[PDB]
């Protein structure tokens, strides 16, 4: 199996850890983990382009979209490779994480690994929110935290 | 042509931006930028095999060794994909970074992609101190900063 980790964090109390597994090469990855300090509710979930911080996570880019696609949900067809949804916090601001994704992977041109992971401030809408930015951030809002994905043991 | 970045974090604070630059696959790698917060003098600079930082910067586990070497300087034939040799800080502490190597990419077995970049407590003495741990870590010493070094724009 490959495996890949990503320690989330940011300016605010938004602080996180995800593991990717993918047992075989092309086939799903499994995304696990927990991320705190959230507000209840949804918060959008993705990979974005850029591997960089440099300036925290607006360096990071729009979502991950090497098929020059759509933003959707992990479920649609027309959807960025990023696109991983939503978590869902709890009212302790907790958001237990447990997603398979078939779209992602850990080689090829899929590949997430030197990536940024990032949790945002607002719900996605999965682009069916009925305007321009639902079809390309799904209205998410502010970056909370967000981390490298780098390649683990 | 291809571009990677990474953010140095450790206490001090020991930060640092540092920047890859590689015009083609098959040709060197450069790497510049700063770090502040160090002490004067020589501190190890290396790429570590893992991008994982989940418990801090131990979780990135030995030098990068994918062609199983013993440690040594960049100029050596017998390195590790992974030996950068040292930065040197002033009293300012402030290290200036300004290093061509021909060793790691940014593609193919030798990627630095998506692994931990770490600046340690002392010296690297380059794999010519005579001791054991001279030809596995250069007796450098702890890791005061690390980052995961990400794809960049
Ligand atoms: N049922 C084990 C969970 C799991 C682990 C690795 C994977 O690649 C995956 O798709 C699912
Ligand atoms: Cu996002
Ligand atoms: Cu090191
Ligand atoms: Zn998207
Ligand atoms: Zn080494």
């Amino acid at each position: 199996a490959t495996k890949a980790v990503c320690v989330l964090k940011g300016d605010g109390p938004v602080q996180g850890i995800i593991n990717f597994e993918q047992k075989e090469s092309n086939g799903p990855v499994k995304v696990w983990g927990s991320i705190k300090g959230l507000t209840e509710g949804l918060h959008g979930f993705h990979v974005h382009e850029f591997g960089d911080n440099t300036a925290g996570c607006t360096s990071a880019g729009p979502h991950f979209n090497p098929l020059s696609r759509k933003h959707g949900g992990p479920k649609d067809e027309e959807r960025h490779v990023g696109d991983l949804g939503n978590v869902t916090a709890d009212k302790d601001g907790v958001a237990d994480v447990s997603i398979e994704d078939s779209v992602i992977s850990l080689s090829g041109d899929h590949c997430i690994t030197g990536r940024t992971l990032v949790v945002h401030e607002k719900a996605d809408d999965l682009g069916k929110g009925g305007n321009e930015e639902s079809t390309k951030t799904g209205n998410a809002g502010s970056r909370l935290a967000c981390g490298v994905i780098g390649i683990a043991q």
